[PDB]
């Protein structure tokens, strides 16, 4: 209803361009181990320092509408490339800004840019399959350290002290990142827990930063069945509330009225309170139920064997831990005061009924309950002597395990921007079908070498030689930006996970391509 | 009572005229296979890249009063298009600005505007006789993909995946659209079924795009009686409330007070309720309203036979879903929870009843309860790597469907802009009754000539010598603008439902031709 | 209280002439068959497109006051014609117009603007007797189509079947006028009625169009006696509203409390309910209302008789009414959903009780019984590819519905305004009393040229050589403006009714010779 303006062709082009160029450029000059930091104001407290390219792009908006709508879809690439990845948002941002300067130069009167972006994807899908056969899956301790140093801006502590924790608790153990008091980071094994499912309602949310739940020494209520009616609870609210303990309760679905009268107490008097669905289908649900119960020392309510109710529920039937962060990715359950011998007793029945199972599924899941009332979580505490440094290095340290993830999950390739480098004869070997097509290929061509040579930038070098030289290089000869020497990146551990890789491309190009397939743009006019 | 500026003549009218032509200039370039896109700002979050002309066309409001009737005018057009076909509206939009510019090149001070329109729309319905003689219809599967394919922008998979829908549920099946959490689109077989009946009330509405409303694993309270008194609502209101879950109630006729407790407590705290309108009329009905029953796994309630009233009201008597849609054109249900023996036993009996019923109208009514109950229903899933791309191409797969149940419902005639062209010879033969009705008649003469100039010229070649050679052509013969060829449009697919040409025909028509029978314009000071 | 601003004489006087200029001139354009349409911009949603004189009027209010005071002096001119004649506010728009200009240039220090008045009023007197005197009544349905075409803007196929409509249900006959979804208009007889009986409360508004309450599917309590006890009410009123329906109440007099609590409660709950009075007086009323509780299917209260009690409600004693319309003006109930054997037997009975009665005073009243319990309702669907269209549509429907009626009432006269110039040698003959009543005189003289000279000037010819040539023909010959010729008005079927000519003279006259009496105004600051 409100009036608009509207712009046309170039014009509106090179202003959605001028804010794609202040939001990568912003961005490109974190690339990298000679990367410089980024200072965001706050509106409360103390300004942060971040390297994180998403981190940047998501703080930068900008008063004209055409610049900000072209800073939006880079800041939908950055955080596309976060979500689905975790690193590699630098990199994405400045592929995305790369294939929408190439994309707008193209565009001309008898060009079909729908059709250049067909190009882009399949281009994209070449190089992602070649990816793919470059990729080398991870199989020592060592090459984690690597990744985790690498994705950490070359930091060899906080490498060192993830290798050691998924040494400990596993490949596919639960790490935790946490302030720290000290000026020293520090590894912690505790006895804890997480599932897959998140929060319900998004009114359960009080740390405005990660957006998750963080309570701490909380009630636990379990249910088989669904915790429903207001009679059965009131009783459970009202003695969890009087009491000095934030209730969680595990029900199987919570849409509705006792679901918005947690909303609204939250809101009016400020009940500390979450809903979390049920993992797991049949019996299993029941099993990691009773296996939580036990773990957290409360009771089982809404079962078949007991039928117990929750009209009537005690005080001594909430189990108490000592922490709960509830993400909408995963629900997690620290430090719980169950007792010993139950959660011993539970593991040998576990053990007894691992020991009876040869069905290569029910064994993976018995498995899988074995190694969290056993294996326990990691926790990673990061120090630092003020807040701004700890926040600081705990992006690096959220990144670096992100990465580890992904490298333990698919693989990892040559770091540098070299792996995207590796891929440009895959393009050359492609047959377009027209000239939009191989308009678009070549975009894709052109845009694999800014990685690399935004890395060299930083670094104080000339990237188009140092690309022009990795090129005429060998396969596994790559640019040491940080000694600004031709190694071999595998035997230096410089290397990236594939996963992070064939994201950023993606999430740049398919963003970017749509952005220049656009004749027409339409804004509010200011007030 | 706001003071008015009044505006006379051709001032005013070349001021509508701006308004028109700035609305329609900004929907004409996504016309056709070479037609680019629109990106629009939105106030939350992303911003919104479109190749739909009602949408481009709703987007923009002027601030100069004059102009923004105009544009008002033509976004009537483009909506009623919308509206009643689904597809060609930006077809709409032009053939909208050309008549009313044509309109007001020919107002003098002799001429009757009056009686131009009245030319306009003989005109108009002599195009659509001779549209309906040139339409054939739908025989092959092949058809509807190249329909698909068409209204697709030329996208091969969504046409092969809309195909593969009417293949498995039917030419007259229903089929959803959905977003997809991957890369590629996908088609599912899903139980589930629709009816015609809409909301009762417009205070259900949580998604704000398409107005409609979407609850997951709610209950469903049916009754063949009218679910009216507070004593007979208010306790199965509270077990149902008390209950976590969505509501779905089914009445006959809710015109009084009970859902308007029931959105006076949605705008309070947030009670999450549908009431619908129960359909079919009589036995039918209440056939319907068992077939549903048994589906969902609830009970009937009100009936004649086993006399169930509406206050005992038990937990396990209403029907579990897993999903409901409630437009206002339509309701459906998605993965009903009822039992499977339950469900087969009434498919056994509805096979019993057809056996034995030769009337032909209980037999297709049957036909259809069958199919509801049996036959299911197909989702596509929209796959992208953003929400903007996934949102783009979930506009040109509702085109696409919208357009091949159209194509089903009255057939084929050819695309590119020809078949409006192949009409030009039945304005032709007419004899006006004046001289004011053949300027209307020789008005929409120049106007059916503007699609096809349109899509030559998105394609970047000059319209006017391409139009003039498709009609120096043979009548099958016209203008591939994505190859760039002169082709036999029905082999090569190029081919449009008869329904969206003559839609978008009589919608623009209407609106432009009543818009240039204005002498005197209105409007409000602007504070 | 707040400061003033005061003009005299010929200053305060030509901005007011301003302002009736400008109003008169946006009406002006719309008159007769080659009249054009007036585009008002509308706040909510799409532009009103109107030849409707009083649409226009209504819609203009100026920003400088001196002008807006002549601006709303005409709108109360088109308002009073629209009023009690539902047709002709054009042409009493520029009657006041002629009347306001030649009174306003008459003005000196020797002149007495209230003795021209009393000039004015003296020669309207003497044109509404010769227009008496020159009306003939209709007699045949030709003439009904005639002038049903002529009212709907030349028209042929509304006159058509207003002609039908009125065949079908009696001259006197029901006929309402809603939207088609079509693009034709239609006519259905349907079973209904009518009472001539505002509704006391102004505060049970849902259309702003129409100012009428519009109910889909009400109750019927109907009572005889006053409505009063609260106590008793309550329960009617909540079984009412409770059970999912409004209500609409039959009462003898509301003038307190349980009314303005149903306006209150509307205002904040919105329970949906009506009061209007009851038709008749005496036992004519209580037989009506017997009629119409068989007619609606519902039970009597507060009958002698029975005492029946207002608490005592049963869950069907309210009657069912599919379509309420009560207008300020009437109350009207469609669709009543009576028992059919019940109202045949009361129509039986009604003959009954035809067969003996010779009184032909209360006999009439039950004549008036036998016509609306059986003889039906019309209703005409106006149809249209838009709603701008159906409503421009809609406004000349209304028009030709209302001029029909008014020919019915009190003949024709000739159309084009030639009956007003057959009135001049009315005037000649008049013998003035002073100089003052003379100028009056030849006032309105000179004004009863100006119908025909809009029409032949919106015609684009010169309207005083048209004007001259009629004068000088035959009484029977007139302009017919839409084909340009001299022709037999009545035989060409350009006729108006007498009623709407005499009407709109008469209310240009009254405020336009007060308004020329005006030596002072008072206006307001602006703020
Ligand atoms: N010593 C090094 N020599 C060369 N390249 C290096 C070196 N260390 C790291 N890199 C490369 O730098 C890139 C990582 O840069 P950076 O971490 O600043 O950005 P990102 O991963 O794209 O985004 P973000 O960390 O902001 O989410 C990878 O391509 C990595 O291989
Ligand atoms: N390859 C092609 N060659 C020629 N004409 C084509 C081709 N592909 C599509 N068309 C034509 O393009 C038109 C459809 O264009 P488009 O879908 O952009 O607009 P629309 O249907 O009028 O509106 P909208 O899709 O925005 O609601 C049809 O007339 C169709 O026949
Ligand atoms: N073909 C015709 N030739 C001459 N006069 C005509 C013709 N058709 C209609 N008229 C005259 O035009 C007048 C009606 O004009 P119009 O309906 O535009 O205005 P109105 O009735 O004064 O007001 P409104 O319809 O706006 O309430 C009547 O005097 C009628 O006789
Ligand atoms: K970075
Ligand atoms: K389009
Ligand atoms: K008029
Ligand atoms: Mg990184
Ligand atoms: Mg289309
Ligand atoms: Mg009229």
């Amino acid at each position: 209803g409100s009036a608009k303006d509207v712009k046309f062709g170039a014009d509106a082009r090179a202003l959605m361009l001028q804010g794609v160029d202040l939001l990568a450029d912003a961005v490109a000059v974190t690339m990298g181990p000679k990367g410089r930091t980024v200072i965001i104001e706050q509106s409360w407290g103390s300004p942060k320092v971040t390297k994180d390219g998403v981190t940047v792009a998501k703080s930068i908006d900008l008063k004209d509408k055409y610049k900000n709508i072209g800073a939006k879809l880079v800041q939908d690439v950055a955080n596309n490339t976060n979500e689905e990845a975790g690193d590699g948002t630098t990199t994405a941002t400045v592929l995305a800004r790369s294939i929408a300067k190439e994309g707008f130069e193209k565009i001309s009167k008898g060009a079909n840019p729908v059709e250049i972006r067909r190009g882009v994807m399949l281009a994209v899908d070449a190089v992602i399959a070649e990816l793919k056969k470059q990729s080398k899956p991870v199989t020592t301790p060592e090459e984690i350290a690597q990744v985790a140093t690498i994705s950490a801006n070359g930091d060899k502590e906080i490498g060192n002290i993830i290798s050691d924790a998924m040494k400990k608790v596993g490949r596919k153990g639960v790490i935790t990142v946490k302030d720290g008091k000290t000026l020293n980071d520090e590894l912690e094994i505790i006895e804890g827990m997480k599932f897959d499912r998140g929060y319900i309602s998004p009114y359960f949310i009080n740390t405005s930063k990660g957006q998750k739940c963080e309570f701490q020494d909380a009630y636990v209520l379990l249910s088989e069945k669904k915790i429903s009616s207001i009679q059965s609870i009131v009783p459970a609210l009202e003695i969890a509330n009087a009491h000095r303990k934030p209730l969680v309760i595990i029900a199987e679905d919570v849409d509705g009225e006792a679901l918005s009268t947690l909303v609204l107490n939250r809101l009016k008097v400020g009940l500390q309170v979450v809903a979390v669905k049920a993992p797991g289908f049949g019996d299993n649900r029941k099993n990691q139920l009773k296996d939580m119960a036990i773990a957290t020392g409360g009771a089982v309510f809404g079962e078949e064997g007991l039928t117990l109710n929750l009209e009537d529920v005690q005080p001594h039937d909430l189990g108490k831990v000592g922490e709960v962060i509830v993400t909408k990715d995963d629900a997690m359950l620290l430090k719980g005061k169950g007792d010993k011998a139950q959660i011993e007793k539970r593991i040998q029945e576990i053990i007894e009924q691992l020991d009876v199972t040869t069905s290569e599924y029910e064994k993976e899941k018995l498995n899988e309950r074995l190694a969290k009332l056993s294996d326990g979580v990691a926790v990673l505490k990061v120090g630092g002597t003020s807040d701004v440094e700890v926040n600081e290095k705990k992006d690096r340290v959220t990144d670096a395990l992100n990465a580890t993830r992904a490298a333990v999950e698919e693989g990892i390739v040559l770091g540098g921007g070299c792996a995207l480098l590796r891929c440009i004869p895959a393009l050359d070997s492609l047959t377009p079908a027209n000239e939009d097509q191989k308009i678009g290929i070549e975009i894709i061509k052109r845009t694999l070498k800014i990685p690399a040579m935004t890395i060299a930038k930083n670094a104080g070098v000339e990237g188009s030689l140092i690309v022009e030289k990795i090129m005429q290089s060998s396969s596994e000869v790559g640019y040491d930006a940080m000694a600004g020497d031709f190694v071999n990146m595998v035997e230096k551990g410089i290397i990236d996970p594939t996963k992070v890789v064939r994201t950023a491309l993606l999430d740049a190009a398919g963003v970017a391509s749509l952005l220049t397939t656009a004749e027409v743009v339409v804004t509010e006019i200011p007030k």
